[PDB]
RNA sequence: CCUUGUUGCUGUGAAGGCUGGCGAAAGCCAGCUGGAGGCGGCAAGCCGUAUUGAUCUGCAAAUCAUUGGCGUAAGCAGGGUA
RNA sequence: UGAACUCAUUGUGACAAGGGGAAUCUGACUGUUUAGUAAAAACAUAGCUUCAUGAAGAGAGAUGAAGUGAGUUCUGCCCGGU
RNA sequence: CUAUUUAGACGUAGACGGGUACGGGGGAUUAGGGUUUGAUUCCGGAGAGGGAGCCUGAGAGACGGCUACCAGGUCCAAGGACAGCAGCAGGCGCGAAAAUUACCGAAGCCUCCAAGAGGGCGGUAGUGAAGAGACGUGAAAACAAGUGUGUGUAAAAACCACAUGAGUAACUGGAGGUCAAGGCUGGUGCCAGCAUCCGCGGUAAUACCAGCUCCAGGAGUGUCUAUGAUGAUUGCUGCGAUUAAAAGGUCCGUAGUCGAAGAACAGUACUUGUUUGUAAUGUGGCUUAUCGAGAGCCGAAUAGAACGAGAAGAGUUCAGAGUAAGGAGCGAAGGAGGGCUAGAUUAUUGAGCAGCGAGAGGUGAAAUUUGAUGACCUGCUUAGGAGUAACAGAGGCGAAAGCGCUAGUCAAGAACGAAUCCGAUGAUCAAGGACGUAGGCUGGAGGAUCGAAGACGAUUAGAGACCGUAGUAGUUCCAGCAGUAAACGAUGCCUACGCUGUUGUGGUUAUGAGCACGGCAGAAGAGAAAUCUAGUAGGGCUUUGGGGAGAGUACGCGCGCAAGCGAUAAAUUUAAAGGAAAUUGACGGAAGAACACCACAAGGAGUGGAGUGUGCGGCUUAAUUUGACUCAACGCGGGACAGCUUACCAUACCCGAUGGCCGUGUGAGCGUAGUACGCGAUAGGUCAGAGAGUGGUGCAUGGCCGUUAACGACGAGUGGGGUGACCUUUGGGUUAAGUCCGCGAAGUAGUGAGAUCCCUAGGAUACGAAAGUUAUCGACAGGUGUUAAAAACACAGGAAGGAAGGGGCAAGAACAGGUCAGUGAUGCCCUUAGAUGGUAUGGGCUGCACGCGCACUACAGUGGUCACAGCAGAAACAAAUAGAAGUAAAUGUGAUCGAGAGGGAAUGAGCACUGUAAUGUGCACAGGAACGAGGAAUUGCUAGUAAUCGUUAUCUCAUUAAGAAGCGAUGAAUGUGUCCCUGUUCUUUGUACACACCGCCCGUCGUUAUCGAAGAUGGAACCAGGUGCGAACAAGUGAAAGCGAGUGAGUGCAGGGUUCUAGAUCUGAUACAAGUCGUAACAAGGCAGCUGUAGGAGAACCUGUAGCUGGAUCA
């Protein structure tokens, strides 16, 4: 029965291609840890609830 | 059908037997002894495959040479008888 | 059964004396046949199967008639015609 | 190595052959016990393209020495010459795979005749994210990498010191679960892709493709491939074998592994001391480079060996010792244990003869078939070959397979009783040996009954099968071969420790009990449960399993006359497997209780047959619009259609939210006796996009109905049992109803029923003066009779008597039940000015060969006709001279008619009514069809009921009832039961179904792919041997010429051993979305299934014979 390879890399071609914005120089090494430590502060307690990303 | 004549040399090695080993048994393995067979190679013989050889006014109204098949046997043969 | 020495082509010295292997068709084997153009795959053979008979100087492990062809393995269906 | 003598040496504790390998010190993982690796700094071995010979030397069978062959090369003047990177750089190939044709009088060492010469050995840098350390990518005031001097070195660079500039510096994999982190926004619509595994995507994708935010590790992070761990899934520590994979059919037996008490003895294992035995690595430490890997120094150490010591266990011996260890023997007794000899009561067939005179046989029902040549049945005679009924059992015997009449005979064994004898003789078992139901095979004997194959008769779409008739090999015996069973208690053999009650068999007994071999019922433990040959446990020995498939199959080998059997692989494929047991449903062609005139039995009236009225199918037509199909479609869709209804056909006529763009008072359109007159923007073409439809899909829905069912079921706490899915427990009586009464590991409250309305029947003491109306009352099985309780009848009184009668309301769960043509209830698809939207005039729905469902008049006399009376539920009625809607009718009295004067179908010329229109209805006169009580079947109905008779100021309705829904008149007949039919509920029952029987599933045939066997004829390569021939070198002998043992490379010719590969054709397996033919299995799956063996057959499979329950029976 037939078969055919007619289709190969549809999606790829019909995606509207869209730019990458811009954004800063990110920290690294311990200047990354001393942002992230101060952000999770919540969390570092044994009550109420943290959540990372959230859409709301 | 009755009465007779005619088996020399060799190979292979059945049945039966004796020793030695192995095995709990049953019975297995060696070496030797024995000598069966419309069994092998030949002789005397009996036959007739090939050369489509010789001969074809023949040696001969069926022969000759070399080459072949069987040869311890439903083999070959004289006389008497049907 | 060994060993040594020896020879100018080497030694079953003349005579006597197997060529061998791989496959297929066919008949089991030894045996027989067209005397004088055919030796065969043809005939025979052991074994297998069928048939008829209580008659005998013979008595069913008998006496005659046919067909197939040792052994192994198989031998299906049809009694309308003759 | 050679001469003569002796036959040895080595093997199941694995010889010999083949395949594979540099060996250790050490490395990786690791709680422990282990599993894997080692070309690779140290030690020892071998090689220098492949083989072989050799001179020199203290030392080479040397290759940066020589000589010859074989395979390859280089230069030439063609005559000859040279050469070997598994040294260091470097090049080409091969691969998925690996650096510079670099500097060196310095460090560590080696070489010479040396106050010096040589060394790609060694050192120094360059190159590369194989591995391992320490740190950057900012701080809150103030941060690498640069540069210059000095150092450093053999010379350098880097490193470090001081001094100058400054302000640079993150990516890889992810975000549905495992598994940390988004239902975010836009594309795509089972496509494209993602995903180790599970799974995503069919237009509402937190999983694809992208944007944006988060997460994890970070100078690093992802992937592929081997291995260790995960893993008690290789089990010494430490798994399993009743049913999941798994105990050999039973014995004997060698090698092997394992083996009393008592008294003594000896030191080789065993354990331990002292001494040896380890550079690196590793282990326990300390000291110096800024720190940390690194470097330097210290201490102890494995296996293996030398010499001493201890004697528990193991070992050796002994007999004034004699196992609930074995063998020999004695006494009395028991048993379908086995071989042989001689007998037996019946039965089934066959023949003979006698009696009798028509059928016998076989089945669910029948046909083949046999009988007047006398069957069948009843007598008497006989001839054979099998078998041992009832007694006969959770009884006995045997190693298992197996063994059942009575006597006699011949060997051996088990158990019991007891002061017999010997003394370790024993347990288990590869190899080897003996037995083994049935069916089968080789030869003989025989042949009653039964019966594979083969042949018929039936049944079926087809039966080749199941059933019946018949019939052969086999089924029996003797002498052998074979070697399999669901050969099963699916539970190996010895030996232990272990609770109670009961019942057997054989001996013995202080009569209390024991010993051997059993059955049964609990308990406690155990186990996933079901259950227990399964409890406790490092006792000994053998067999044996490691996810499904392919496969107990291929090749080789051993046995067999054959049939075959024993033993046993790979390639390939796949996420689970009709894997195990237990729980809830659905289903069955099961079993057991109940119940009911919409079930039946015993009783009434009909339907099915005629004519007509009406609905349904079929056909016709321009159109005859359409839903619904077992109960639970068919006078049903309130479906009595002239118009309307009306969905269909013919002709004709009529009709548009908004927004953008394009035009307009010089007129965008409209009215008309329509073209010249009247009115004017209002309402104008095209793209988007809205808002009709009796158009489609009820398998996209809501609501409402119908049906299960008018049935007894049905949720909550707390409590008991089970690991849990789950059950609340023993099913005995009653009602319409788990409605109730008993009893219980259960007990307490609710829904449903019931109770709770309304109508009909009786009732003033109330109200009225009119004469009726309404009523909180009245009935409870209360009374009597029936001797547990709960109910019950039968009487009696009573207006009403066992739910007073009749309605009405009315659990949970269900169904792909009906309706989109009821709905401004509704999703999605379709049409939409030449309409599938409205209207009008007509035509159809009403056509007519024909099959069906439900009604109406009948078939007369228990009638027809004439007159006259007279009565309902209650109360409604201009007039009418033949006649043309209305206040009962059956019925009561008198006449009449007399067995087609019953009956009114098709049809004629008329006379009126309703209506917009007759085609519809009424009236008068004719006319006068079938039908003379209905085949197979089939429907309701228990009392003011059924049937009869009219009537509707009820519904349809201008006019049309032969339809429903009421209402009254006249008024019966039969049981008082049952589970047989027909159905419906509950409890036990089986399952491979859960998507739930419309389920699930087997095998041929045909088409594709992919991997493997065989096969006439064949190819490589690569090893060792056997024969030829023989280059180089050569001891010895010779003045010399020569001659030449021996060591041998290469190469002839035959063979073998290995591994690959070709091959016409045949034959397996696996995947085939769904192709063709049947339906074999799972329910008693429609003939209960399965194992062995033997025939047969399109194919699943069918048939004989023995076996098993994993069966539909613990009886």
């Amino acid at each position: 029965k037939a078969i055919s390879l007619n289709k190969a890399g549809k999606v790829r071609g019909q995606t509207p291609k869209v730019e990458k914005s811009e954004k800063e120089k990110a920290l690294t090494g311990r200047a990354a840890w001393r942002a992230k430590f101060k952000r999770r502060q919540e969390l570092f307690t044994g009550v109420g609830k943290f959540k990372f990303n959230k859409q709301g």
